[PDB]
């Protein structure tokens, strides 16, 4: 059995009014006949356009990032401002933020906890780099990451967490991940949850894959045992995203 | 003579729909009988609300931050997305970003240049810390900062630049800046522009003060020779901001 799958569009730092309104239009015309939760994470700027125009009832909108408290933090957006704006989903600890914007395990854990304390649904990203994969440190790394997040949550909190596995080693490295490798990483995450938190938490937990998914490979990836959906990059800006959602049947 | 003054509200990481719509309402009811350019810099989230509801023709809206190019930079907003959204003003290199988010002189300079290349009006922030003020390194520091920005611009570009002086040494340190000290820092900036760029550029350049301004001290500060307005923090969330604008007469 699988828990309810998730198809999440990570638009990243992209979009214009025209192009995004067109995409939201396709989305609104789409028949989604099964139980999938579709999630659109736009830039802070486009949240209002998005919120207003996406009318399809299988789609929720999400923010790509946030900080815990409001205040003197010029240029940043806090969880409280997001909640007031009526945004209940968030992406946290994405690899790009970990690589470029100084987010350590500890910072991610803290944000996830704040988000969780305020009532958000979080997609928490984890993943190891090339050097880590190569020296055979995959399990150590990913589990070290998960445990940092886990260290801040209560068992009940897991109901609001969704984990996304990013194969950093294969993103921009000229390396390629196979479905089997994706499965081997997700099975590692899920066993840890099982032993450490509980087979109850472990069986309900969604684990999304966040490597390269396109409409061609999506189905083979979803077919794997421990894959519950996708955190999609590039293809989420294309009509092809529709094929990715259909792949979670 | 003074160039046209600027009253800039830096809302920082703050605001809710209700409180901000109330504030924008006061702003819309306000008689501003002289030549001042009022600038409201809200969070990325509130840009649309702001843009829609501020109808007063002496006010422009601005973003608190941005990165140069669109792309795979989860959680960030680029200049091109801002322009498409119709935002032509930006705050860059604010002290909070320099202290917390890794912005060096060089990063600031690059952003200012991109912004300028795309047609924005930039308020570029500069300022020295306590340690710097204390060891008597004020001139070295500030001028080092300005020169980094200046190194990337063409003389014509100065028409889009506004400089804000932040007395970092006096922000959260328990130290207090006097109007005379503010004047001594602005005169230093302006002389540098004069010698280095041209007395033409120097005489048209707005230099805003960005320390603590409230409605009580604003007039004494504006009275100084080289002060052309304010980059206001805290008081910009209060009705008192109206008194600050009136102070630039």
């Amino acid at each position: 059995s699988k828990p309810q799958p998730i198809a999440a569009a990570n638009w990243k730092c992209n979009g214009s009014q025209q192009s995004l309104s067109e995409l939201i239009d396709l989305f609104n015309s789409t028949s989604i006949n099964h139980d999938v939760q579709c999630v659109v994470a736009s830039t802070f700027v486009h949240l209002a356009m998005t919120k207003e125009r996406l009318s399809h009832p299988k789609f929720v909108i999400a923010a790509q990032n946030a900080i815990a408290k409001s205040g003197a933090f010029t240029g940043e957006v806090s969880l409280p401002i997001l909640k007031d704006f009526g945004v209940n989903w968030i992406v946290l600890g994405h690899s790009e933020r970990r690589a470029y914007y100084g987010e350590t395990n500890e910072i991610v854990a803290d944000k996830v906890a704040a988000a969780v304390a305020s009532g958000f649904m979080v997609i928490a990203c984890i993943g190891e780099t090339l050097q880590e994969r190569e020296s055979g440190r995959t399990a150590v790394v990913v589990l070290t990451q998960i445990a940092a997040i886990a260290k801040k949550l209560k068992k009940a909190d897991w109901a609001k967490v969704v984990i996304a596995y990013e194969p950093v080693w294969a993103i921009g490295t000229g390396k390629v991940a196979t479905p089997q490798q994706a499965q081997e990483a997700h099975a590692l995450i899920r066993s840890w949850v099982s032993s450490k938190i509980g087979a109850d938490v472990a069986g309900e937990l969604r684990i999304l894959y966040g490597g390269s998914v396109n409409g061609k490979n999506a189905r083979t990836l979803y077919q794997q045992r421990d894959v519950n959906g996708f955190l999609v990059g590039g293809a989420s800006l294309k009509p092809e995203f529709v094929d990715i959602i259909k792949a979670t049947q």
